[PDB]
């Protein structure tokens, strides 16, 4: 199995023939990830067909959204670093999407079985948006100017999961323990390689889709030695402390660097499989739900 193209990252598109298995597919492939920081794989239609959507109410109503969290990132120029602070509220899916109208993207009481019936056509955002290239660039420049001047709101690490029951391929849920990430535009994922260097999948149920950054692992070694440099302090004491603290650094200062920064956008109905030691981070371009889980192949 070949990449199809590179947006500094690979992108596999296969059949369903050889995407059916995944850890045959997963073992084939891991010479690229092992390479770039991660690795897209856009699945094929008779994967897609065996989703049941819309959700049923039920699975609309399964998503509870605890502990959100709210960013406050410090920093001047591509160097930043944010402090989550926890809401003791929890949200479901509908008041979720009532949320993200407090977090538009720059231009240029009780609930009912009832009320998630009603949402089954209400429950994704327009996206004949983010296929502009020019769109996503301009985004994504806003982001980093403002990083400092809101703080971003994230429905990170949910226990749930809405593929269904009986799929046993690909599914994210029960691999041969899976988590939701409600998404709101601005919310951020920092510096981080996955706990004890396992991999990880993750894949876009609907909504906005991700900007992602990934190191090399070959440039692993000058990315940990510059973040050293620029946070001394937290640097100090602690050998891990990327995996203590939350750092964001944009790619245009990385580059300039000598650090190469791998960037792609991620996409609804798409997998990114992150590798062990590859630093990756980012953020949503929008309102979204997630999920994924760290896995090994070993
Ligand atoms: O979705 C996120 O918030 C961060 C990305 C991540 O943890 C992953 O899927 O490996
Ligand atoms: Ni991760």
């Amino acid at each position: 199995a070949p990449s199809e193209i590179v947006g500094g990252v690979p992108v596999f598109k296969p059949t369903y023939e050889q995407f059916e298995d995944f850890y045959a597919y997963c073992k084939a492939i891991n010479k690229y990830g092992m390479k770039s920081g991660v690795v897209k794989v856009i699945p094929p239609k008779e994967w897609k067909d065996k989703l049941d959507l819309p959700y049923s109410a039920e699975t609309l109503q399964k998503i509870k959204i605890k502990s959100p969290i709210q960013q406050h990132i410090s920093g001047n120029k591509g160097l930043f670093m944010v402090q989550n602070v926890e809401k003791n509220k929890t949200y479901n899916i509908i008041q979720w999407k009532d949320l993200s109208k407090d977090y538009v993207p720059p231009e240029d009481s009780s609930f009912n079985i009832d009320d998630f019936e009603q949402f089954r056509t209400e429950y994704t955002i327009d996206l004949s948006d983010f296929q502009n290239t020019e769109r996503l660039k301009f985004l994504e420049e806003y982001y980093w100017k403002t990083l400092n001047f809101t703080t971003p709101m994230y429905g990170a690490d949910t226990p749930g999961s809405i593929f269904p029951e009986g799929l046993n391929v690909w599914n994210v849920a029960k691999l041969p323990d899976s988590y939701l990430y409600a998404g709101l535009w601005k919310a951020s994922f920092s510096w981080h390689l996955e706990d004890q260097d396992l991999y990880s999948i993750n894949y876009i149920h609907f909504g906005a889709p991700k900007q992602w950054y990934s190191i090399p692992q070959e440039d692993r070694f000058k990315f940990y030695k510059f973040m050293q440099e620029q946070f001394p302090e937290e640097a100090k004491n602690c050998p891990e402390f990327l995996r203590h603290k939350m750092f964001l650094a944009s790619p245009k200062l990385l580059q300039e660097n000598g650090i190469r920064c791998n960037e792609i956008v991620h996409h609804e109905g798409e997998f990114m499989i992150t590798y062990p030691y590859g630093y990756h981070a980012g953020f949503n371009y929008g309102y979204n739900l997630a999920e994924s889980v760290n896995f090994a192949l070993e």
